[PDB]
């Protein structure tokens, strides 16, 4: 049987009033997004960031994921333009058809087909392990090393902006993700259980799956349960580098799942101790950061 696809999660179209506080509007949807984990903000129209990296020095070294590692039981230096070129080739000869045109819910299909087939091994890369730092983030910062227009300037001091996150808990820079068809990431809580904002700044859709945090029990219980038992006394912080798990198996345990397509410009908020996994639909770039409340 091919995967169902979860129920989708909420979306807020906050107005322009609504979008002028991130942690008021989120803790204005609280009761109804923290019991679905993850929901994703659609900006106002006319809010549109510029994307401000150095892309004339943009390098970095993917990578490799072999979708049916787990199942089953190298290194290529790219340019941003070279990792899209590379990203969109397999994609169209994946499908046979133009990237654009691959719908949504047959990558969805696919890629879970994929991670428990043994017959045919994919591997794809992912540019995961890229620090705001290194080559500046997607939005614009008034930190004096690149230049910034005066009508960008209203994004460099936003609060949407992920570097003007609060970040100090009471008692950290966004990192970025260049992704490509099937490249993903799995189940996982943030350190602290900390609440996390993503951005997609531009290409294809980021595809999510959350759990509610009253769950967070059932799902460490069905993983435990069905991870395999050579990683199953492993810490909880060595287990989720491999904790890979087809949605629709946790469904049939009970656990609440909603789903997600995070297109271009869209934010997606994860609620603290809320598990999510996810995967990408094509080449895009992504931001996130962790922020306390
Ligand atoms: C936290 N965590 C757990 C295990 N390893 C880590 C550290 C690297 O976390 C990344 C990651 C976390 C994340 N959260 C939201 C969105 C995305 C995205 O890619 O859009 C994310 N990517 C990761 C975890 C597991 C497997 C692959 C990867 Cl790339
Ligand atoms: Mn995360």
């Amino acid at each position: 049987a091919e995967f169902v696809p979860p129920p989708e999660c909420p979306v807020f179209e906050p107005s322009w009033e609504e979008f002028t506080d991130p942690l008021s509007f989120i803790g204005r949807i609280r009761p109804l997004a923290e019991k679905t984990g993850i929901c994703k903000i659609r900006p106002p129209k006319d809010w549109q960031p510029p994307f401000a990296c150095e892309v004339k020095s943009f390098r970095f070294t993917p990578r490799v994921q072999r979708l049916n590692e787990l199942e089953a039981m190298a290194v290529r230096e790219y340019t941003l333009q070279s990792f899209g070129e590379m990203a969109d080739n397999f994609k169209s000869d994946y499908f046979n058809m133009p990237v654009h045109m691959v719908p949504t819910e047959l990558v969805e299909k696919e890629f879970w087909r994929l991670v428990s087939s043994i017959e045919e091994d994919v591997i794809v890369e992912y540019g995961a392990d890229i620090s705001s730092k290194d080559f500046g983030s997607g939005f614009p910062v008034k930190d004096g090393r690149r230049k910034i227009l005066p009508e960008e300037e209203e994004y460099a001091l936003s609060g949407w902006n992920l570097n003007n996150m609060p970040v100090l808990e009471q008692s950290k820079v966004p990192w970025l993700y260049v992704g490509m068809c099937f490249s993903s990431f799995c189940w996982h809580i943030e350190d602290h259980w900390s609440y996390s904002i993503n951005y997609l700044h531009w290409g294809e859709p980021k595809t999510w799956y959350g759990v509610p945090s009253h769950a967070a029990e059932q799902l460490e219980e069905v993983m435990r349960e069905l991870a395999p038992e050579l990683f199953e006394s492993q810490p909880d912080l060595l287990h989720q580098l491999v904790t890979i798990m087809n949605p629709n198996v946790l469904m049939e345990h009970g656990v609440p799942v909603y789903r997600t397509n995070q297109c271009a410009g869209e934010f997606v908020v994860t609620f603290p101790r809320a598990y999510h996994s996810g995967f990408n639909q094509g080449y895009n770039f992504a931001e996130a950061v962790n922020f306390c409340t």
